[PDB]
């Protein structure tokens, strides 16, 4: 057949083409060699025109103007601008497409049927650090909703060619803090230790509880960060209970309701936008499964089966297995009843399923990361487990950057 | 740069260098990755390179690289591809070769064992009615009661000439798989072709859920020939449930010995299009996917209504609940009938431990992931952390047509 990836459903049968890779600029880490599919994280002048010119081209084609006067005004405005400056500035609505179709374009995400719907909060006339931590509090304002969540972007000043960088160094708005013991180990989340430490270091005066929320830590351009602490009532938590195990809410377990990435950089027609917090809402088995039961995380798999009287001192009882059911059954249920949005890992996956098939007939193709995509419990239960994925990047993109410290 | 594969719950980094050994593509380019693909999309010299750089990993596994045996071989290979265009292993190369193709299938999660292959040489084989006798001798050696051993068969290898030497089972064990008139499947949905070929070459068909296929075995250039196995050798273990009385009632089972035989194994540029071989289970192919996949016996459902759960909505974790229980029933069963398996915890510590060995002994190990990874409770063995390096190492199984 077609000269494009042939790509396969094993539990439907049916085939596609993806098309659409043919758009990507920019190579991924695998060759014919090896296969570099699951590594985590693998290793301008005329560069910034021909990306502001594809973006540009990108934006008029989805308002249905390429080849227009406007569009071409517009391509001559971009390249006087680069002219003159080294650099460019987005309109408006071209900055809200661009976010937009990063999100579309993010080949981890499961929650791409979503994509249409995001409120983008334009926050590039942002100058200071105390600017961004109200710009951020209006975000978590709106996102949270009280509980009705709405996915929300807000957008910081671009990188300008020999300025600092606005720059949110916590990777979530909300953390939970990790303190090293003196025995070695870690009260609170270890995947915060390092944060943790830094925000001390900058005067924030430590708690000792396992989730005590972190100040944020802001950069505005040339300046040392600021410390913030988010005032309590902004930052809605769910305490876990089990809809039928009665000691679950003994555990004093809990978690905050809203996810959002903020150490990200989004990508927009070559322009670099380094502070651009995002939000959703979470996938029940983010909590449940990694962060409540990762070995390196809160680690509780033993505690839980433990209270269930199961066998812990053997595989084959499937005690692991047993106790992240549950507790992945607790934090929807305790989800649930607070009346906060949350998406189990089935209908998450098949509504994944559907965003594939919108994608295919929009674009022919969507970029995907099946190790991401596939949910981390009762991977072969869901029906995107049986579903071949093509992974490349799109621009617009959200890029991993390396830590301002 | 050589890759850096980073364990994500450990935070310690290795470099693999094994891949510079790899002199075959993937489907993976700079522009796209192709990793989550099932199956590949896609004279003498060729033969003679392969060949020697066979027996130099054969001489050197040994400590007798260089050696008079050593240069003699390679001379008796160069000799033989120069006079015939192909050439023949000796027994003890075929043993190696079999034993190194299992060891870098990136595929396989139980390679572990690697080194402990029983390999039964066939390649006097010069009928379907031979080959049927060494393949019950397989299913008795590998069976073994119930103490499985691993174990391959390798007939005759291809020939320019002729046709192959081709089991068309999938596996040397099979439920027949029979479409209802009316849409739906009796038995294995993943076995409907075999059993239709089966019974299109003169087989009489059962018409239950569990009924054993015979195999349909070929000989160079010959029609198939039938072949019902001996009641008596395929070992199966009826599945109970240590707490649920009731799970016995739904009258499943399943088969001691996993033992593919569609696959071909090539070894130094030869290829064999008939080596089966087997191993023993892990509890996931049969609890989580042989009984729970849509499209193979489906019995989620089942399971779900039986243990009185709430089915009408995905967030009561209904499926997770049913095929945890379906999983601890398949070891549970399989414990009980004495019958090796090997869970999918124990089976994937066991793996990060090959991962090691594999680093010290040859500098990295091909991997791929979302095969090793299990397909329930993923993040909670130790493979889910672990990023892993995919490429082909010869000698190697491969894929080929089906021979119809
Ligand atoms: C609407 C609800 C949403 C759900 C249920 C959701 C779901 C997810 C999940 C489960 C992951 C994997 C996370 C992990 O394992 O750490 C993910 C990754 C991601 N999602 Fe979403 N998503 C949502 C909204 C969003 C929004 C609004 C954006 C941005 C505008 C976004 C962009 C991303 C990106 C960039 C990643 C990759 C993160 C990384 O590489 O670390 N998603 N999504
Ligand atoms: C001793 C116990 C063994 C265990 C527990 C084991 C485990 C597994 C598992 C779980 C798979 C994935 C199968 C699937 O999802 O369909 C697999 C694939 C594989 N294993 Fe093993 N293995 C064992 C022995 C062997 C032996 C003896 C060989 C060959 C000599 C072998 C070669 C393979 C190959 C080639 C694959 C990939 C097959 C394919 O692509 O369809 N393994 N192994
Ligand atoms: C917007 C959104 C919604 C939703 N339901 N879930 C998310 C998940 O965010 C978690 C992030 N993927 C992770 C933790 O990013 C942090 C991070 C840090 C490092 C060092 C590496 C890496 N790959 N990722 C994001
Ligand atoms: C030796 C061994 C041990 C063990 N525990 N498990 C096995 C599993 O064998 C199952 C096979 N790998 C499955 C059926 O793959 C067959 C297959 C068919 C098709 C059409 C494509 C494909 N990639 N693979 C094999
Ligand atoms: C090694 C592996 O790539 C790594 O553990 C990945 C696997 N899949 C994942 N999938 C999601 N959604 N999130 C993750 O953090 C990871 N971790
Ligand atoms: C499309 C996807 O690669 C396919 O479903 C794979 C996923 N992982 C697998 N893993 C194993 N061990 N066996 C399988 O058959 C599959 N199927
Ligand atoms: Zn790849």
């Amino acid at each position: 057949g077609p000269k494009f990836p042939r790509v396969k459903n094993w539990e439907l049968g049916s085939i596609t083409y993806d098309t659409l890779c043919a758009q990507s600029q920019q190579d991924g880490p695998c060759t014919p060699r090896r296969c570099l599919g699951s590594l985590v994280l693998p290793r301008p002048a005329e560069q910034l025109l021909s990306q502001a010119r594809d973006f540009i081209n990108q934006y008029y084609s989805s308002i249905k103007r390429s080849g227009s006067q406007a569009h071409e005004e517009r391509l001559q405005e971009v390249e006087a601008e680069v002219a003159s400056t080294g650099t460019y500035h987005l309109r408006e609505s071209e900055l809200v497409f661009g976010a937009k179709q990063a999100w579309r374009n993010a080949p981890r995400c499961v929650g791409r049927i979503q994509w249409g719907k995001l409120q983008v909060f334009d926050a590039r006339d942002c100058s200071s650090a105390q600017e961004m931590f109200t710009y951020i509090c209006n975000h978590i304002k709106y996102a949270t909703n009280r509980g009705n969540l709405r996915s929300a972007i807000t957008v910081f000043p671009q990188r300008a060619p020999g300025r600092g960088d606005f720059r949110i160094w916590n990777s979530q708005l909300v953390r939970y803090a990790g303190y090293r013991q003196q025995d070695g180990s870690v009260r609170g989340d270890p995947a915060n230790v390092e944060i943790t430490e830094l925000c001390i270091q900058h005067g924030w005066t430590p708690g000792n509880g396992r989730f005590d929320v972190l100040p944020l830590l802001l950069q505005a351009p040339d300046e040392a960060p600021e410390l913030f602490v988010l005032p309590p009532e902004l930052v809605l938590e769910v305490p876990l209970e089990h809809p039928t195990l009665e000691w679950f809410a003994a555990l004093g377990l809990r978690w905050y309701a809203l996810p959002a990435v903020s150490n990200m950089l989004l990508e927009i027609g070559g322009l670099e936008f380094s502070a651009a917090p995002f939000s959703g809402w979470y996938m029940s088995t983010e909590i449940g499964t990694r962060n409540l039961c990762d070995p390196h995380r809160y680690n509780i798999l033993e505690d839980v089966a433990v209270c269930m009287d199961l066998d812990t001192r053997t595989t084959s009882s499937l005690w692991k297995d047993k106790a992240a059911v549950e507790i992945n059954l607790a934090v929807l249920h305790s989800f649930q009843l607070a009346k906060v949005t949350i998406v189990d890992h089935h209908a998450a996956t098949v509504s994944f399923m559907k965003h594939l098939d919108n994608e295919q007939k929009a674009r022919g193709g969507c970029p995907a990361d099946w190790a991401w995509i596939v949910p981390p419990i009762s991977g072969s239960l869901t029906p995107v487990f049986h579903q071949e994925m093509v992974n490349y990047i799109l621009s617009p993109a959200f890029r991993y950057q390396p830590d301002p410290w």
